[PDB]
């Protein structure tokens, strides 16, 4: 079991090789983390290069979610990858990770229902369907949620555009890859869901038909940048700006082969604590992904490197994207391999980058 860690994390260290494109040096990633610091042209900033490039150590570095075009603002601050110059800004970035010897996946993002018009000039939230989300943004004075248009189909035909758009830009920028991301309630989760997804056409109602929107993203940007260089995070389970539902399971159990056919460098989940289990996935998230999904999987949610190292050992899954002691220790993969003691993160550290 994994809490009968044990006294070493060699398996952490051990070389991982993704595909035939890339390997990574050890097994450990940097998890996406939003830190809502780049500039008013939502272009990363030269103090975002310096934190990514001194968290080189990692394996892989997955960046912060990162918007594809304006409509995607949910955040203040969030970087994007639509315009040349945010392309720039972003090849300083992977420039200093890989001058550091470093390897860096951009997290592409829209945030569908959770996007605020109060960013992008009062035009419509798009969503599956038009099912608010409760509440206003967190720490924004009084942005209260809307009701979402529910996109056509041909929003939805410049939505994958746009997605493919954007990985195109990521390669010019210099990433190594692209995290799709499919998790934590936001757009591409929002198909995936009965709770987001109420739809009656072709994109709502089955697991074939709520999974499409997923399957033609992903595959409009393999069909781009290559399926070595495409990773994909989900959130099987529902915990981030989505309600339950019983009947979201088999939509996985469909998504999940089909993804497999797709060869791509990772699936990675989205949770913060991997050890809660779900009564509709039958145990835990992880657990419940490996069971139907045969090929790389990044686990992560309050794993430390002694039950992450553990889980690896007893073949949960593959790697381990760590998150918030990424925040609290810039040095924590030199930490773990030297067996220092590590800083608990504060959510009162979101406050400074470094
Ligand atoms: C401050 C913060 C920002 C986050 N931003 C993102 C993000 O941009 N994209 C994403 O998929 N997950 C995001 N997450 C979730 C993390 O990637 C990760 O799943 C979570 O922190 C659990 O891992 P941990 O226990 O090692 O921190 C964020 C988490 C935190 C705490
Ligand atoms: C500033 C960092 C993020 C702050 C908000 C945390 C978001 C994740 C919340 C964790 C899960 C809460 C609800 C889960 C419901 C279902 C669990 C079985
Ligand atoms: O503030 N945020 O923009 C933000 C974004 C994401 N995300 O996944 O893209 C999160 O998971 C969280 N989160 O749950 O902490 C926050």
């Amino acid at each position: 079991t994994i809490e009968n860690t044990v006294n070493s994390v060699e398996n952490l260290f051990d070389t991982y090789k993704l595909n035939d494109t890339i390997t990574l040096k050890n097994r450990i990633l940097m998890a996406p983390l939003t830190r809502c610091m780049a500039d008013a042209n939502l272009v990363p900033t030269d103090d975002m290069v310096a934190y990514y490039a001194r968290r080189a150590e990692a394996g892989l570095i997955i960046s912060e979610a990162t918007i594809i075009r304006p409509d995607a603002q949910g955040y203040p601050n969030t970087p994007g990858i639509f315009t040349q110059a945010q392309i720039a800004g972003w090849r300083k970035v992977t420039d200093a990770v890989h001058a550091n010897g470093g390897k860096i996946f951009v997290q592409l993002w829209h945030t569908g229902r959770v996007a605020h018009p109060h960013f992008f000039g009062g035009g419509d939230v798009l969503a599956p369907s038009a099912q608010k989300i409760e509440g206003s943004v967190p720490r924004m004075r009084e942005l209260t949620y809307v009701t979402p248009k529910a996109v056509t189909v041909e929003d939805i035909q410049g939505l994958v555009r746009d997605y493919a758009k954007a990985a195109e830009n990521v390669i010019e920028a210099g990433f190594d890859g692209v995290e799709i991301h499919g998790a934590n309630g936001y757009l591409i989760d929002q198909f995936l869901h009965h709770d987001s997804n109420r739809r009656t056409d072709e994109y709502g109602g089955t697991p074939v038909n709520m999974s499409r929107f997923a399957l033609e993203v992903v595959d409009a940007i393999i069909a781009r940048i290559g399926h070595d260089r495409t990773g994909l995070r989900i959130s099987p389970g529902a915990y981030f700006n989505m309600a339950s539902d019983s009947r979201d399971r088999v939509v996985f159990d469909y998504l999940l082969p089909e993804l497999e056919k797709r060869d791509l460098a990772f699936v990675h989940i989205g949770i913060f604590d991997d050890s809660i289990e779900f009564d509709y996935l039958g145990g835990t998230a992880s657990s419940y992904v490996r069971a139907h999904y045969g090929k790389t999987l990044v686990g992560v949610g309050s794993y430390s490197a002694e039950t992450a190292s553990k889980a690896i050992a007893e073949d949960k899954f593959d790697l381990i994207a760590i998150g918030r002691p990424f925040i609290a220790n810039p040095d924590y993969v030199a930490k773990v391999r030297n067996s220092e003691e590590l800083v608990a993160y504060s959510d009162e550290m979101l406050a400074s980058l470094i």
